[PDB]
């Protein structure tokens, strides 16, 4: 990811077939012939799509034009969170399915990892940031105390803007329970609070056609709800 001054971020096309797959899945939702009401409800909650992008002189090099979820804040607080029980596709081979479940085994049954967060602190002028490792430790033991950990700014438990992530996330999840067209594998959920609320989603290399309601991803949501709303009783 590319943050540019212009309030975009460019997001280069991962190898194929993830990095086409994104592609295709923005074109389709934000196709200026679409009247779908689905797809229309869905770009509310994505970053705004501004098309493909390449530098002038080099045509092979594909990038997303994105919205810069970020941009609107001072000292943005950020937390990038991966929904679904399933971090693998529904094509996916015996050794990618163990890859992917290998990777954070914990996921059926959580449903969320994080894959990081940036937290300004007020105190010291400066930023905390967790990788990927942090919300890879996370067990049902310490998932409450490793979500909190985001809300940790301005000398105090920012339950403001836990119980905005609330209110955000349940507009996106009546969102899933009302369509049953597409399924959502490995993509995530970007917060981002004020620490001197947006809750979007982001990260479509494995998006699907479906009949069926994303049951994993929806499972993946209300445990989120589940555990920012015990936060809020700290
Ligand atoms: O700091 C973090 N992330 C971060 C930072 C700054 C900006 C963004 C950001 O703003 N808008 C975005 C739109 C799409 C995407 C995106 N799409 N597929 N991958 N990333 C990322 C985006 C994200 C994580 C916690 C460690």
């Amino acid at each position: 990811i590319l943050q540019h001054p212009d309030g975009t971020v460019l997001k280069q096309l991962q190898p194929p077939p993830r990095g086409p797959r994104e592609l295709e899945f923005y074109n389709m939702v934000y196709a200026a012939d679409c009247f779908d009401g689905v797809l229309l409800e869905l770009r509310k909650y994505l970053p705004k799509y501004y098309g493909i992008w390449s530098p002038p002189t080099a045509p092979n090099d594909l990038y997303l034009k994105l919205e810069d979820v970020t941009h609107k804040f001072n000292k943005p607080c950020i937390m990038d969170v991966k929904i679904g029980q399933k971090s693998y596709d529904p094509f996916a081979s015996s050794e990618k399915i163990q890859q992917q479940v290998s990777k954070y085994p914990l996921m059926e049954e959580i449903g969320f990892l994080v894959l990081g967060m940036r937290v300004y602190h007020v105190h010291s002028d400066s930023y905390e940031t967790e990788n990927q490792h942090y919300g890879r430790s996370l067990t049902k033991e310490t998932i409450k105390d490793g979500v909190s950990r985001f809300f940790h700014n301005g000398y105090c438990l920012r339950k403001d803007a836990v119980a905005a992530s609330i209110q955000k996330i349940e507009k996106i999840l009546q969102w899933f329970e009302n369509q049953k067209q597409l399924n959502f594998y490995a993509s995530s959920l970007l917060f981002v609070y004020e620490g001197s609320v947006e809750v979007r989603m982001i990260d479509f290399a494995h998006v699907f056609p479906s009949n069926t309601i994303d049951e994993g991803y929806v499972y993946g949501l209300k445990h989120l709800i589940s555990v920012l709303r015990s936060i809020l009783d700290n």
